[PDB]
């Protein structure tokens, strides 16, 4: 195999620059060097705005139970159907090469290359979020991100944002358990967090939540375990998940679905479209869908794991987004950031390409590798053999329930009630882990009012938790 | 054929946005709409900084005569060998959709997809150039480019540069004949302008110049003729050349080489490596090489004619650049601008991709469509099966003739002598044309000193042309 | 002034590259050369996807009549207030350096640097548009743009689209008069085309349309006149408007507003919010607002006219978009394309920069010249003196009138009615010019049933015009 | 202070998206939301290809001793002259948010904002490099970078490359002492590694090396110490250096220079221009130049530390690059990558901007914030007030010493000899640490031939090291 330039010219000497004499300066005419150095200079692209640290693998999804009752999604009609998937697991706040032992939700992303298009599942392990409207997401992230001067994450900064956005209480309850540091990607669950809509063949729509349950079980690290691991291996989760697949101990998860009829949405003490809210298995049963097996590592990380883009509003027919106000901003954000991060034709890259043929009138854009060449780039047109709309594929109408449009916060926020229930649903071990992690984190806040507000927010959720935090801190909340 | 999103989801309704009601505001969840518009939003890329305006087509090069004597270049070894080519012809100064009736050199670019890699011929119709050092190219372009306030080309600006850089005189002789406006791309010659080095299997090197000769002959347009054409068709040359191919009237050119022994370089009243100097056919004979035939229009202009990059420094084994100081900056410039204009991985696109297989240790970069998957991305390595250098392909050594490096103008400039020779080689018809065009261009110069300088420069070249310019302008030339 | 590199190093020799000898190859260590070339290599950015060709100038808006009864827009409160403006005028379909003699609507864009933010008016001269839903815009553009193979605009393609999308009929009536070729940018009107919403201090909203009247009158070119101009000057309108300002003949326009109560939207034979429909002066009267004077040319085309971004959705308090399905896509499109075309931080460039101060929690992005330095990059936050929201500026609620969202075409299409009205409002001159231009255009269509359809669409609008086109073409229309 | 959009419009509600009803879907017309999310989507830019993990601060350089004897560099003429500096320290191989406890050279970069332009010092702590020609850098970096499939650094890969490129031996001797892991940025030295050239007022040139000596002393961490620190703090060095400055304990370094007359270069058992070679203090004395004090943290990491670009070939008059083949490729590469990573106009950003004024003929390029507005954008020109060249600043000619140019490896490679002396110059504790670290590293190599090669490479430098490695490994080297 001959070494070549990008021009296919064979290289004779890959060790020496062309110089003006044996010990003289380098020549501008060294095309081979400059081509090599110039490409090297251009290897890097922007990391993900969040969830930059991650691990991806290939596998298959296998449907066990037909879902035709709830959705007319092609792949979900018949038990036994298998769909290729690519998955990516990730942390959130810190960058590429950041340790995998930090406290963070863990991203859980699955691209399904379906016969009717790509569907992206893009969730986290943790079943709720800090906030309920996309308007706040840059703020939340900016608050959690390293301090913009010091480049170091500072709890004084994020506890500020969080205390003043008290809907974050419930998420705080989850993230400061030991479930805030999974032991690895293969030992964690997945959650859609948002409701979506599934519509069946007759146009009945239900609200659905999605649920991944690992065959290896949920396994977490305590703070001291995380520190121990960090010192030895800053790539532990990636390492462990890569080795398991390479050794043939294939990571597997089961997919379950929760179904809530639209006519029942007022029936709870919470808005079911609020992303700060969970649907307890107790109140809404999990129904088995199928199982994902990841059985093949990437061939190349950059081209596969780094270059994939997912979007929760990338859905197949039979699937629609919910009105969830946090989800609604995501629909835009993901693809929007990918046009910048990966490129305008990012959907043409092997890792992003659908299994279904792409036939449309879109054209051009930088690096047009899979340019459709028909000169007929407009629709409607006169030609019968060019791509046409298939009316049966139109997304059905959905209901509107208000007489006004504008900036209108939902009515039943219930910022503390469900958070309290989540606390009381925990075992003693979980409640003690939560207290020690919260205390350790609040000891790092440098503004008293923020600490007071944090303890107060927790107190409203559960009085005894708030009392314990008060004692450990030691800040008396009694006057308030 | 089903119409689809870039995700492979069949589109039901390609005519209506999803709105909050039949006469309501558009929804951010309209993924189909946003994908479509966002891609549309990104269709465009930067135009070529020069030669933006152009036309491309595919064809074949047939070598008629073996070049073994002069070069070891594989495709040139045997009579009858055929190489696929892609050619682009161009104006220079104005942008995309610029009239093709403007006075400019015309670009003549040919990519040869060779058994030993790509070779780009990148020349103009005209046999010489305005300057002799790349250092001056941005200045020269900026002077000819539309005034940066008015956005209209102004003779007052570029005559300023050209008079103050007297080496331009020779090019001014050519450019202001009627050969400044070719009738069509098919009715023009091609010139390498610079000499290059060819090296044979034995290791002898010769200076060479390359030459394209139109089967349809050289045909030009007077000013008034160009004005007539321009009013009815601003894409006239692209239109003619497109139609010619489609009608089966394939444009052909014969290629010729001029050969100069490096030992004979100081035997002239000019420096043969000076880009402002021609190699007259009567001094160095044209030797036939073969013939190019353009026999297929692009399937798609954007992915072919817009997205192609050429570099005079993209050479196959057997070829090397000369030390011509204008050429030497071009070796860098072209591939550098393509990395910007087209993208880091521009050599991966089909129009740029070699016929010879590419095998190397380069990786990543934006849109890594053709990523090499082997994890061995470093050389030297322990693996016999990975790409290896092939020493017999090592570019040969070349003489150094000085004991200092630095910023050092050539001795024999001869800024006016050959410019004179060229004029006295013209027919009386061409000399009248030169005068009419010169006068009509010099009439637009608002600084009398620039006008005087032009006149002196032409005078030093040929005293009769000088006095004629003076008489017509009318500024007598007895003082200075 | 000493000539310097971008590093601030004074340059000794700007004429010669650094070479390995007087006649030797160029050195890679020539930083000065490489910096200069590499920057030249990067001068170009993408041109606008539409309206690439254009001219900009600075000026002033003077408000003459208070608009307080209709809007609480600060700058519109007091008769006498001046706002600085930047305006850009353009053709539509072809690229940079394309003739300004071509048949095209003309862009009319004005940035108002107001005390309460930038307001961008982004209209055309013609008062209607070809289509009424943004979903169709890429298709409409693609059909009108050069054929993706020949690189020449083809009536056979765009008629194909326009006939198949018969809502276009009204716009064809307009664009095929002589008004399709304005004599220049100063000699044309401007239209909002869409209605917008103005909201007052008491919270009443009205539908509004905006209207620019030239002090110079509306002046147009016939096909033959445009053809004669084109031969001589392809920059004719830019040239005219530039010179006019230097000469002190300041291009001026009066601004007029047409008002409509949301209560009266059903009292017409058309949907007021349909972009294919005009609001006739004699049905909704023009009310005078103020005058714009353009009194200063750009210092630099690139940094001003090239680099400016407008968006019709960039509105000041007191203004809101209507539900016009074409407008609603524009809200997204413009800013979207600018982030790609100009850059993520395009709003930080002087030409785009507001007069009002920018204070928020956004950060970073490529080329962050005006980066906000405060480490408090999140809101809410504990700091009294960091930026805070001002609730009285909250865009107020707007009625919703449907109980479903979805892909739902409007009721009163009236694709031909008002198109006929328009034709019958024309003088005999205009009707003659329309006939000539249409026939000349329809003679270039190569497909029978497209021509037939065009004549039928025009016939449905007006029987006599239908007959005359039928007569001239010449197909009898007795059957169908 | 009012919260505003990038348009300067006051925001009233920064908490709620505009939605089609209180519990309905989000509106495309929420300009405020989309501007916000869309800028957030674009915050990230590519990290540095190498040395992505870093820390920057401002300060001052004070010249203690005139250097006029050796250079005519303006800032170095007079004792007591003070120049502003920005410094950045960094690791090498891993990405942003990588631990600072990893084994790697440590980058030491200093930008001097001089009265005659910017000078960049761009060195490492360690005084030699792994390779001696730029041709090999991508390969070396690829071998050291995470395996492109596992995303984990693998000694089996980098030992492959290193053993097969035995010139690396000397650097291995350095990097595998505990100096492979400095305790922080303020407790490490700096080295130019390369010689450069200094030219005085008379045109005499000497070769110089540059040396930074920390007031705080050189302090390192053993492997176990590094492990302990890593578990607790992955930002330790950034943390420590930022706190020192913030507490008023300013990091200081003394700058020293070593001088070698060009007439003495043949006098050593090594080529003094080989970047794998050190110039021992006892062979060429260090001469005090001045001191750097870092006294001011950044206001903003992104705009300062992230967006700064340095290039060792960015030199002031009085300074020139040496013909060092490693240094030669760096002259091109730094500015090349920055054009991509930061932007074509990267030199216009506050952190990169010279102290000295920038006056030249370059124009345009993306985000032209500091566009020079003069319409005279070409040189030579007629105007005496426009930027002119200053011939006294012309870079002096330098010697050439060969009669050929081509790919020509230096003759006295001495790959093992100096490496031997470096080992023999070590203390016994340094020698034990070296052995422990090498053994720990070579136990992770999985190919016997590479371990044997490594051991043989060390043996050739020093027999007792070769034996100690052989015994500890346990690999028999006797048969060879
Ligand atoms: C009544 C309908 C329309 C009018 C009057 C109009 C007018 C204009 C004008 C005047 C410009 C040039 C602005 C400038 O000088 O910078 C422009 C550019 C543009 N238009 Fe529109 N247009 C219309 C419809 C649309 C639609 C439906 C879309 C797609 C949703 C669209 C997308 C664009 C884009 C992407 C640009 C490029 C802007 C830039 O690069 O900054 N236009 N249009
Ligand atoms: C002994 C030789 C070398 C030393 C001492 C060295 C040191 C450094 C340092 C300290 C930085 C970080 C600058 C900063 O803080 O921004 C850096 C970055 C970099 N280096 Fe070198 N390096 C060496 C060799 C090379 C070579 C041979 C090349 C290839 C031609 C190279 C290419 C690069 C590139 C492309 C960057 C990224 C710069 C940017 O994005 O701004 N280095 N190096």
């Amino acid at each position: 195999k001959k070494l070549t330039t990008n021009q296919g010219v064979p290289i004779g000497d890959n060790q020496n620059s062309r110089t003006a004499g044996r010990r003289g300066p380098t020549l501008l005419e060294d095309y081979q060097l400059i081509e090599k150095i110039a490409h090297f200079d251009r290897e890097r692209v922007p990391e993900r705005v969040v969830h930059a640290r991650g691990f991806g693998a290939h596998g298959v999804f296998k449907v066990k139970n037909s879902m035709k009752k709830y959705t007319k999604a092609a792949f979900l009609q018949e038990e036994g159907t298998e769909v290729p998937v690519f998955a990516r697991f990730s942390t959130v706040i810190h960058g590429t090469h950041s340790p995998e032992t930090l406290r963070d939700p863990r991203g859980f992303s699955v691209k399904f290359y379906t016969e009717e298009g790509n569907w992206d599942f893009v969730g986290n392990n943790l079943p709720v979020f800090f906030i309920r409207d996309a308007m706040k997401f840059p703020d939340m992230v900016h608050s959690l991100k390293p301090d913009p001067r010091t480049n170091i994450q500072d709890p004084d900064r994020y506890w500020d944002f969080m205390t003043l956005r008290p809907e974050s209480t419930n998420m705080l309850m989850h993230i400061f358990t030991d479930e805030g540091i999974p032991a690895s990607y293969r030992k964690m669950r997945g959650s859609s967090v948002h409701s979506f809509k599934w519509v069946n063949a007759h146009g009945n729509t239900v609200y659905i939540k999605l649920r991944w349950v690992p065959k290896e079980g949920v396994h977490n690290l305590s703070a001291d375990e995380a520190t121990e691991v960090q010192g030895k291996d800053f790539n532990h989760a990636s390492n462990d998940t890569f080795q398991a697949i390479e050794n043939g101990d294939f990571p597997e998860w089961d997919l379950f679905v929760q179904v809530l009829d639209p006519a029942d949405v007022e029936n709870f003490d919470f808005d079911p479209l609020d992303a700060t809210k969970d649907w307890f298995e107790d109140v809404i049963p999990f129904q088995h869908v199928g199982t994902m097996t990841l059985n093949k590592n990437v061939d190349n990380y950059f081209a596969e794991t780094e270059s994939v883009g997912f979007n929760p509003g990338v859905l197949v027919p039979g699937m629609l987004p919910s009105e969830d106000k946090l989800l609604q901003g995501r629909l835009f954000s993901y693809s929007d950031t990918q046009r910048h991060r990966i490129g305008p034709n990012y959907q043409q890259l092997p890792i992003n390409c659908p299994f279904a043929q792409v036939n449309n009138y879109q054209r051009d854009g930088a690096m047009p590798f899979k340019q459709q060449t028909s000169s007929v780039n407009y629709e409607p047109n006169r030609y019968q053999d060019e791509p046409k709309q298939t009316p049966e594929y139109t997304e059905d109408t959905q209901p509107l329930h208000d007489d006004i449009h504008g900036r209108l916060e939902i009515e039943k926020t219930n910022n503390f009630g469900q958070a309290g229930e989540v606390y009381r649903r925990m075992t003693e071990e979980e409640q003690m882990a939560l207290l020690n992690n919260l205390v350790n984190d609040l000891q790092q806040v440098r503004h008293e009012n923020t600490v007071l507000l944090a303890i107060c927010n927790f107190y409203r959720a559960d009085a005894s938790l708030g009392e314990k935090l008060s004692e450990a801190l030691n800040v008396d909340i009694k006057p308030f």
